[PDB]
């Protein structure tokens, strides 16, 4: 239960979320996310865009029905005052793309947690444009401590959670609607 493995689905929990923070160990600005695959069909990974911060990770290559697959990301390191926001994606056996939005970052004063889920027509890298798209134009979910469910189109849906902090957890599960 690392990031960059897949587990089997039932077993993604916030438990499994924290883990993979502390492995993270003593940085100001981290997140652990895990997205659970029940579309019916097997997601290949295309890559992580970030705005800001970094991953050691490889994102899991292959994610079958019925798996889990965890990841991470953290701010970049040393004195910037910045945290960890990017976009993952992920082409589907139907030839669409799942794009997952993380945003977490520094000032709490002034910002907070975001996130989002989007499925795109075709085959679409994650990239600035796609960025700004989920976070300024596809009403994303604030990390607010709740729960969110939302209609992808293309027959799925999301379901999804993110904390508050700057040791963000983000649990989505993708079922068929
Ligand atoms: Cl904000």
């Amino acid at each position: 239960d690392v990031a960059g493995a897949v587990i089997d689905g039932a077993g993604l929990g916030f438990d499994v979320l924290k883990t993979v923070l502390e492995a993270l160990g003593n940085v100001k600005r981290k997140i652990a996310v895990g997205i659970d695959n029940e579309s019916g069909k097997t997601w290949t990974a295309m890559n992580t865009y970030f705005r800001s911060g970094t991953s050691d990770i490889v994102l899991p290559h292959k994610v079958a029905h019925g798996k889990a697959l965890l990841y991470n990301g953290q701010k970049n390191r040393g004195p910037v005052a910045t945290g960890v926001v990017g976009v993952i994606a992920y082409s589907m056996s139907d030839g669409n793309t799942l794009a997952v939005l993380f945003s977490v970052p520094y000032d709490y004063n002034w910002y907070s947690n975001w996130w989002n889920v989007r499925v795109y027509k075709g085959q679409k890298r994650a990239d600035q444009r796609m960025y700004e798209e989920l976070y300024y134009h596809r009403s994303p979910f604030r990390g607010d401590n709740g729960w969110h469910s939302r209609g992808l189109g293309y027959g799925l849906k999301s379901r999804g959670f993110m904390n508050s902090s700057g040791h963000a957890i983000l649990e989505i599960h993708v079922t068929k609607a």
